[PDB]
């Protein structure tokens, strides 16, 4: 990551989130609604989130809103697809900047110190997400 820094964000569902999470591991996921590989991968993150494999791993998800039509479109998309996992909007573009995001989907496994343990470019499965948890 470009700079050592933690992010204090309010989730789309109103929840107060950090990245990385206090004394906890983090799965960070980057996406847009129109991205074809992200679109078919989103159910994978919903499934994984619903199954809740780990208590020591936190899923935070980042929408690249500035790569979207607008924010309302994302809102509608999340609502229509019944996406319930934590979603953060990268409104200022600091997340994309800090993690040098050029490709989506991209997922990271961070430890409690914000260090990157795993990087995955391209789609994942609920099963690979669970493994990242083990």
């Amino acid at each position: 990551p470009a700079v050592p820094a933690v992010f204090l964000m309010k989730t789309i569902e109103g929840e107060d989130i950090s990245i990385p999470n206090k004394g906890q591991k983090t799965i960070l996921h980057f996406w847009t609604s129109w991205c074809p590989p992200c679109k078919k991968e989103l159910p994978q993150f919903q499934s994984f989130y619903d199954a809740h494999p780990s208590d020591s791993v936190k899923l935070v998800t980042v929408n690249l809103v500035n790569s979207e039509q607008n924010q309302q479109v994302v809102e509608d998309f999340i609502k229509a697809n019944k996406l319930t996992f934590p979603i953060v909007l990268d409104s200022k573009g600091e997340l994309m900047k800090e993690y040098h995001i050029i490709t989506i989907p991209t997922s990271f496994l961070l430890n409690e110190k914000g260090e990157i343990e795993k990087t995955k470019i391209g789609p994942m499965t609920a099963e690979q997400l669970k493994e990242w948890t083990e």
